[PDB]
């Protein structure tokens, strides 16, 4: 019993990626202090992310520079943590036949997405929904 479709994006997790927001052109960033935002600075050391699978279509998203995992708490706020738990698994799905989206597995029934606003701020889960621009990502090679 899923609450979501199962169209998966092409590709694999062999190499690190930049998660590029086509909304405002920011890369997803996990800062050393555990806060999460976006930056247009392609040379930023905290935007290189290693994704890895749990079950098919499930991913962890980890900062290569600090070892922090992307997590979403019970208010729907993104944060970084050294310790991955159930709050740090996302359903990776194809969207609009092209982009990646990342839904909180823990809060999947709420349709809470990872998202980045045009101003480079992270969205909060309850302020996201299908059909928004801020939830659409591309996973770009770092090299």
């Amino acid at each position: 019993h899923h609450h979501h479709h199962f169209n998966l994006p092409p590709g694999n997790y062999k190499k690190p990626k930049l998660l590029y927001s086509s909304n405002g052109g920011h890369f997803l960033r996990i800062l050393p202090d555990g806060t999460v935002d976006g930056t247009r600075d392609r040379s930023d050391q905290h935007i290189q992310l290693q994704l890895s699978a749990e079950s098919v279509g499930e991913v962890y998203i980890k900062s290569t520079e600090t070892g922090q995992y992307l997590c979403m708490d019970t208010d729907g706020l993104l944060y970084g943590s050294q310790t991955p738990n159930e709050e740090c698994l996302f359903l990776e799905r194809l969207e609009e036949n092209h982009y990646n989206t990342y839904i909180s597995k823990k809060h999947a029934e709420k349709n809470w997405f990872v998202g980045l606003k045009k101003n480079g701020s992270a969205k909060r889960g309850p302020r996201t929904h299908y059909g928004q621009k801020a939830i659409l990502f591309l996973a770009l090679p770092v090299s």
